[PDB]
């Protein structure tokens, strides 16, 4: 039961979040945010850069000193806020679901559904842990007490992107906040607008002044002064692999921040003969072609054991015709557009290289209607390994199908890549679920499913898909600093 | 490589062991140890009883004192000393195997290779534990520094059965010695001879006077001095299920001294149709007729779904003929006596049962040989929930088999027992191995295996069969005692 | 800023919660619960008995059944649960507050903002820990995939004392559905009307039938008919010793289940001539006198050194003359009755042993009004070691002042008792608070501070002040069984 | 028992090691390896470089693959293997001993009795973690079983200093192979010889080929092909700030490789006024002084409270005299020299600066000796905060003497720089001992001693000192890489 979308949206925050106070852009400068589905104008933002990421890193550090009120809070009272927090965005569910849907191109029912009840179950999540971090005492050897803190890692960089743009803003501030910490957020300059309206609800719900600023701008302004900056412990950051080896490399040659990424992927999908074949299509299907395709973990490469493939190809095809495109906010609309037009043109061109390169197109393969982003559901078959679509990440609903026969092979093949965020695998047997998803490299995998991520859950990529991981208990700790404090004492006792 | 056993063997530690020294019971009585499989008389060991026991908890407790040897020695030389003893384990390997098989009734090559293997790897388990047991620094609310330390509980009695003795011997020692406790242990009078060996190994290997002492002698004498006594602080017994009641409430009585038991079982085995029968049907075997029967986790009703029980039980009854019964330390042997009179006489009661209740007897069914206690290995088909042989654990080598033909049937029957400690399942569907897992109300659930135990996994009882785990991580955690410390400071910081 | 009393409470719920209804005791027997400030009946209540206990039994038994909608649920939904419950007690907090004044004897503004408080920050914890409770994957030997299952226990019966009443409610309930048990609770029978209350807020959040069940009634029936009961899986208590050890028997005689115990104190509060005195004095005043001396924890044998001695008992007792006894509803009454005649005489009898025994009277000394059940806040001095008020709980306002010089005695002197609950330790040196605060024999040492309960620590006895700990991680795990699985794989890589 | 030193030492392995065998070069090329004490040649070893990095790097990835006998292998035995190889090296300790102190300049004794015993530490520390490295369960959302595996990360090359050479070898091989990984090793150009002895002994305790393998060789060679390799999945690095800038850099450019290192420090050393002055004068001398002052952790700035601070300098001056220069493998010698004329020229230059900032020269101040490269013990008083010697790392012995005058100057002066590996404070009060502790910006901060560095314990820096903690149960955790698993099924239940 989903209510009826927001209509005739009203804009009001748009500027540079510091402090608790809404600041326009030291140039002066704004940008333009748009609607993907329409190609209209939403409204302008306040452009930051460098002098902004500047002002909001020592209004950070400033909130972090010891004796602040956010570093002698009570951890059941950082709890406290985060739950409040997830209350206001129930409250305002069906603004930023309309906002979220309109700015990102994503379907409303998604977004109200999936994006804002992630957002919400996140947050419980994150403010169940705050005061649950903990340190140890340790049975060193000699006449000392030995103990450790688990405390913050301190001003932490956050930048991230435009395909769950609210939800992925959450993911990284619900932990920092959670551990202690206080953020510099940058959103994607094509998405800053649930980003700048959580600023509103960040105040409302109590935040000290400076625990959270959000400085909306474009990646090699605003993005490379927090990768750079001498002041920020730690940058964390949701992208593609080509900006994550720029900051991985920028806090190498300024101040050794600590880094965490997590950066798509091209991940494989692995359906043997004796799968449910049912489901398998269903998952696999839902595994690619989500929000027109535009997730890390898309099941882009889809193995299927050569008896079942005909078969597995047929039902493919058959279930990606199944869409209604156009506006995300339209009643019945089953696919929107795709982000924008760098984005559009990526995916043409990638669908253009399987058609140079062989692959069989099943369906789709083009452009839609004349306004907005939209391209056909395409489905590729006896798609190889050494093609474009097989190896590059195209981030739009395009899947690939390919066959195998032997089980050492398909292990083999689906490692292949330097990607490594999430599998799945397809099968009744006991012994390949558990052994298969022992070899493969990914970083989830998913048995008899496929896209299935719980807050409960750590999150991140193998090789060159990510460092580190989010949620769950271990990418709670990895927002912690390790301090081992030893005492001298008269005498040990165990 | 098993060596042959030693023949000729000489008796050396026949007394109570105390502060590191050897001493005559109080009284001056001593009790015969007899060879099961000749019904000779080894040798006479002392008779441990209340006053023995009392000096054993003076000087296990005076070992524990704060500011004593034990108590101020680095953690990480107390797992120093657990691998030295693993050493001397290893050393007298052929020694202790041999004295543990003529002593228990035991097959030779299974003393030396599982027996003496399992004590070893789980000495050494133990040891790596003892400087990694840690407490905790906790972001409680307020101005205060909170921790936790994970103290050792103190004087732990500790009573032991006959079936595996130098294994559970260690089973009980290494944790407790690891987490820095004092032990008092009881082993059982039938087979007090290993333990005692020990004593000389422990004091060789350099712990200090009073960490272990060891109080051979009989259950309702001495083991019930211990768990009466009122400077005792924890009592660990595996048993009997009747006698792990009269611990319990001993220590209700006493001085509430921690209580933890492993009691036995009823286990039951289900073998799906889906089932590989070739694994099923050794694995189930094994796991009922492992030395001669006297397994607490004895795979004792097995379910077998209707489709495969005739083929099931037919193999079954097959490989039950398969052995030669004879002197355990006689090469060719494959199946040694029971340990004494009394375990005999209830298994030949038990066997009686069957054969009155209606069970379909398919093999053996009574004694063999004019020396030592030995029971033909029998198998029983047809066998019925309400029966004896289905409610009772036997302890001796008679197989239950039994039908069923659903899934919700099996698991219900499966857990209708007070009994909890083990149980197996075989299939190859996924779905059935996680979620019949799930259902079952018992502490260790195999998959396609049985009697899979090692020193890295916590083995227990859920109901009857137990409160506790012992070994694993969680194990080493019930021979700890958290103290909380908790100190205010001028102002907390994160 | 406290708001004024309710004044003309009306009663509501009386009844025993079954299935989340209200039901007569099957006998139809009521019993009366008073005010212990005026004697006046409040209400009379359902009598529950073993046939009422039996019924809840079942209930929470069928609740906890594999696919019922407890045991199905999300843990993360446990945890939402938990949260509605706490906001229901905070929308009902002055009722509540109330309430649990008029039955208990507690101070308004204490029970207001203390209790309350306690009771809300209570579950919010809990609800946190729903999700993050976790079992293992195990690298054990062999070919084999091992993990476990963090399950909760089962059907847990809790017995609970009149001293804070929901706050000990709370304490139980929270952890045990946190971790997915059910229960069925025993209040005291001076003090059912606020968890009667509660009962309905459990409705009200949405548990489902059987998870709580409430059966209101006295200790030898409904308590013994819980601690004996045969398809109870653990029964935890808070309360007497002496009803602890039956607890403990009576788990041994009838199903070996599980059991937790936290059974008061003698606590010993030690004060070294370097304290600063001002903090010292307040804290181990409310040390002893919070609550009427009713407190597990209290403060019951003050040990100071020597050089300051005269100067804190004189402190002590100026401390000990600021109060203003009466009706703990009314404004500037500052100590409460005790709880009813039985406590009441109690303590007379042992203040009357101290005057016998030669400890020196100072300051109140006997009885208070002719109305409720008060007395004089009474402080001794030079109270030696062998003195009934040394030794034995008097749970009134008496407090004991003791002399000592040497520190090796001093620690001595406080660890000689069969109690561990806590303990305090005044000084401004490093290596006293850290090596006395190891020395003391108490699950609870305070430096500094005395009495500071949060629910990030675990909390509980040493020797026969209790079994396990409540709160914190370590109580939540142990409202869980721990169930190893061990599945057979083809081949295991690390 | 000290034993006297080997005199006449012969060298044995001098080449590369890659599956355990012994390689030359591929180029041929050779380099010279000296006593920095005498400067004589002590041998020549194969010089590494890229093409033998890329060979090591290709027997490391071969001895990875699923499969192999390292990936099978029980973490248990891997265990037995580290314990075996500790084992090794007490029996070659005086032989490692003796070329540690001929090749590294280092106190013959105090490489006897330090850095081999805590080798030896360090590994017996590692082996006891390996089968106990666990992953977790995860009550996750929805109708799925979830778990963890703490898989390996896989190849890592690990970069390491001349100041504790095979201590820093053992260091890094100890957890790597603890957690199952394998490894590429460049030891020093330096101080090559003790790690390939290791490599013998690694080849004795039986690791199988491929699992260690190490290229002797320079920096901006054969490191740098290792922080730029494609297939090394992390780099660990010990050593300079500026080099671990450029292997942070190397990482995000080549292939996100994961990246922890040390760094180095500034590490102030706090004395308060109501300190042990004995106690502060002996620990914060050798906290500065240590191995000619070559300790990353070197108490570089030590600020003493004015009240104290000239009694602290006269002190501290006259233990600085206490000194004889000379061969460290010389009785009575009990100052070696700095390791090379780098370093030696770089701490003169600094001493230098002293002099001409103004800092007042104590003592010492220039060269000694006419061969080796030896410095005066130097103190410097009146230190200030802008000084070169107050910013820079000297790592000699060189000791700064500042004083201060309130509680919050010192701790933001202390924190005042981008290094951050230890602090000391020496202070009997317990408020400031707890919360300077938590105020310094520090990984390891030590109350009342200094430089008490133990296996147990997390070890690494905040800010520039550092990414990543080394040792202790967290140190292993970064040697592993987090995979999950999630599994649909029918119906989960708690
Ligand atoms: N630890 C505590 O917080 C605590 C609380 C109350 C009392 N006490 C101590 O115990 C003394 C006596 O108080 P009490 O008589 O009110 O406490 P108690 O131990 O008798 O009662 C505690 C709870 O146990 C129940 N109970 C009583 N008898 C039982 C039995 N035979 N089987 C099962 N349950 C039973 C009661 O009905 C109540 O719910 C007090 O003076 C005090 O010293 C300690
Ligand atoms: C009874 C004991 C004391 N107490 C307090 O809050 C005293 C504080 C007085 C100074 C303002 C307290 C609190 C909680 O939560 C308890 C829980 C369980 C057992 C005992 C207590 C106490
Ligand atoms: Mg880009
Ligand atoms: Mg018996
Ligand atoms: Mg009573
Ligand atoms: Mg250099």
């Amino acid at each position: 039961d989903v209510p009826a979308p927001l209509t005739n949206l009203q804009f009001k925050y748009t500027k540079i979040f510091i402090n608790n106070e809404w600041h326009s852009s030291v140039s002066g400068k704004k940008f333009p945010v748009f609607n993907p589905a329409t190609e209209e104008k939403l409204c302008e933002v306040e452009e930051g850069d460098k002098e902004d990421v500047d002002k909001a890193v020592k209004a950070a550090r400033q909130a972090f000193q010891i004796g602040s009120p956010w570093r002698t809070m009570d951890a059941s009272e950082r709890g406290r806020l985060l739950n409040k927090l997830a209350d206001l965005i129930e409250r305002d569910r069906l603004l930023l679901a309309t906002m979220e849907a309109m700015n990102g191109g994503k379907l409303f029912s998604n977004a109200y559904l999936m994006d804002l009840g992630g957002c919400i179950k996140t947050l419980r999540y994150c403010a169940g842990w705050a005061d649950k971090i903990q340190g140890r005492t340790i049975p060193m050897d000699g006449n000392f007490f030995t103990y450790t803190r688990s405390e913050p890692v301190g001003v932490c960089g956050q930048i991230i992107p435009w395909n769950f743009p609210l939800l992925m803003f959450l993911w990284k501030i619900g932990p920092a906040l959670s551990c202690g910490n206080t953020v510099v957020v940058k959103p994607a300059e094509q998405t800053p607008l649930t980003a700048l309206h959580m600023g509103s609800l960040i105040k409302e719900a109590g935040f000290p002044p400076g625990v959270v600023n959000i400085v909306p701008g474009y990646g090699p302004t605003a993005g490379a002064a927090i990768s750079s900056h001498m002041d920020v412990d730690k940058v964390a950051f949701t992208g593609s692999t080509e900006v994550g080896k720029l900051i991985k490399e920028a806090a190498g040659k300024s101040n050794l921040k600590r880094v965490s990424l997590e950066l798509g992927g091209k991940s494989p999908c692995i359906v043997f003969a004796d799968a449910d074949l049912d489901n398998a299509v269903e998952f696999a299907h839902q595994g690619v072609f989500y929000h027109q395709g535009q997730c890390c973990i898309a099941a882009s490469r889809l193995f299927v054991e050569e008896s079942i493939y005909d078969e597995f190809v047929r039902r493919s095809v058959e279930r990606a015709k199944k869409y209604v495109l156009g506006n995300p906010l339209t009643p019945g609309v089953s696919q929107g557009p795709q982000i924008d037009k760098e984005q559009y043109e990526k995916i043409l061109d990638l669908i253009e290289s399987g058609k140079k390169e062989g692959a069989k197109l099943e369906c789709g393969g083009g452009p839609w209607g004349n306004k907005g982003y939209f391209i056909q559901p395409t489905v590729f078959s006896d798609v190889t390994d050494d093609m474009r679509i097989a190896k590059e990440e195209i981030f739009g609903p395009v899947q690939q199908i390919m066959k195998f026969k032997s089980l050492d092979d398909v292990i083999k093949r689906a490692n292949n890549t330097f990607y490594g965020l999430s599998a799945g695998i397809f099968t009744n047997d006991i012994d390949k679920a558990i052994t298969v998803s022992s070899a493969l490299q990914s970083g989830t995998v998913w048995v008899n499913c496929y896209s299935v991520v719980s807050a409960q859950c750590p999150f991140g990529g193998f090789k060159m898909s990510g460092n580190g991981r989010e949620l769950g208990e271990y990418g709670f700790h990895e927002y912690t600093e390790v301090k081992t404090v030893t005492i001298k004492i008269s005498q040990k006792n165990s």
